C-alpha cells in the first residue's frame, strides 16, 4: 500500500506514487523526476492529472506515451494554484527536469519535498529564502558522514584531462562512457567537446537526450557511431567482456578503449583523493570509476538543513530498516542542537 512519506498532509496529492494502483483521496499525482523508481507504474494508460516540469512532461508523452490531455507542466520559480492549493517547482540540481516541490498548506503550514536533489548553496537564494519551511521530507541517500565525494567540477576536470591525454598520446583510442538513465550528461558531453567529436549512441538513447532541452544538443549527440570516438553504451556492457566485444564491433578503426563508470559513491573515497584515482587494465582496456554524484554528500545535506531549520524531517531514502531509521534520527538530533533550532 502507499506508505505514508509518500503523502502530503491536508491535500490530496501525492509524490512520486504510481505504482500502488488507484490512491484513496488522491485528486494530484506530482513526478518529481524521470527515474524508474519514481515512475513505475505511469503507462500510456493512466488517466488521472500528472504534474510534473516540462523536461520530465517531454518524457513522460515521448518514451512511456503518456497521453497529453493529463500531463501538466509548470514553470519553474513560479508560483501556481493546483486543486486550490499554492505549489512552486524548484530545481533540484539532480538530473534534467529534476524538481523540489514548495507547497503552501490552507493552514498555513509550508511544507518541502525534496526529491532526488544534490544540496547546494544556492538554493539559500531561491524563493526558500523568503518564508518559514515547517516540514521537510529530504532525500536522506547519503545520510551519514562516511560519503564524501569531490565537487561535478573536479571530477568533470579529472575525465577532461584523462581523456585527453589518451586519445592524443594514442589517436586510434576509442573513449566509452556508461549509463541506465538520464543524468550525468556533463561527463560523456564534456569528453566529446575537449576531443572534438560528437557523442554516438542507440536510438533509443538519442530518443532520451532529445526531450531534455539541452542547449545546441544537436551538435553534440548522434547515432551515427562510425562518425563518433565517444560511444554511449548501457552500464552493464561496461567490463571487460562487454568491451572486447564492442571493440570487436568497430571493424579495427581502434586499437585501445579508455571507459568511464560514473558510480555514485564507492569507499575508495575514505581514503583516496580525485587526483589519486587509477583505473582497472586488462591488455589494451582501461575502465574508470569516477565519483561524479548528483545525490548530496553528508556535509552537503547538513549545510542545508542546519539553514532551513524544519521543525519535522521525514526521510525518503534508507527507510526499509529499524538500524538506518535509527541512525538517521541520530543525525537529526545532533544537526538541530549544534545550530540551536
Ligand atoms: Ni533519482
Amino acid at each position: 500500500t502507499c506508505p505514508f512519506y509518500k503523502k502530503i498532509p491536508g491535500t490530496g496529492f501525492t509524490v512520486d506514487a504510481f505504482q500502488y494502483g488507484v490512491v484513496e483521496g488522491c485528486t494530484a499525482y506530482f513526478l518529481t523526476h524521470f527515474h524508474s523508481d519514481h515512475y513505475a507504474g505511469l503507462s500510456k494508460h493512466f488517466t488521472f492529472p500528472v504534474y510534473c516540469s516540462e523536461i520530465t512532461g517531454n518524457l513522460l508523452k515521448n518514451k512511456l506515451h503518456v497521453q497529453e490531455q493529463y500531463i501538466h507542466p509548470l514553470p519553474l520559480d513560479t508560483e501556481c494554484i493546483v486543486n486550490g492549493v499554492k505549489v512552486v517547482l524548484l530545481d533540484a540540481n539532480h538530473c534534467p527536469g529534476a524538481v523540489m516541490i514548495l507547497f503552501y498548506l490552507p493552514n498555513g503550514t509550508v511544507i518541502l519535498h525534496t526529491g532526488d536533489f544534490r544540496a547546494d548553496p544556492s538554493m539559500e537564494r531561491s524563493l526558500l529564502a523568503d518564508q518559514k519551511v515547517h516540514m521537510l521530507y529530504l532525500d536522506t541517500t547519503y545520510c551519514s558522514p562516511e560519503y564524501t565525494f569531490p565537487s561535478q567540477q573536479e571530477v568533470i576536470r579529472f575525465a577532461i584531462n584523462t581523456a585527453f591525454e589518451a586519445v592524443t598520446l594514442n589517436p586510434h583510442a576509442l573513449v566509452v562512457c556508461g549509463t541506465y538513465s538520464i543524468g550525468k550528461e556533463k561527463v560523456f558531453l564534456a569528453i566529446a567537446d575537449v576531443l572534438g567529436s560528437k557523442v554516438g549512441m542507440s536510438q533509443e538513447k538519442y530518443k532520451t537526450l532529445q526531450c531534455l532541452n539541452i542547449p545546441e544538443i544537436n551538435s553534440l549527440i548522434t547515432t551515427d557511431m562510425c562518425s563518433s570516438l565517444v560511444h554511449l553504451l548501457p552500464m552493464m556492457q561496461i567490463n571487460f567482456k562487454g568491451l572486447q566485444s564492442h571493440l570487436k564491433k568497430c571493424g579495427g578503426k581502434y586499437n585501445q578503449i579508455l571507459a568511464f563508470r560514473p558510480t555514485g559513491w564507492t569507499h575508495s573515497n575514505k581514503f583516496t583523493r580525485i587526483a589519486d584515482v587509477i583505473p582497472q587494465t586488462k591488455g589494451n582496456i582501461s575502465i574508470y570509476g569516477i565519483p561524479y554524484s548528483e545525490h548530496s554528500s553528508y556535509l552537503e545535506m547538513k549545510r542545508f538543513v542546519q539553514w532551513l531549520k524544519p521543525q519535522k524531517i521525514i526521510p525518503t531514502v534508507n527507510v526499509g530498516t529499524w538500524k538506518s531509521r535509527s541512525t538517521m534520527e541520530k543525525y537529526f538530533r545532533e544537526w538541530k542542537l549544534e545550530a540551536g533550532y
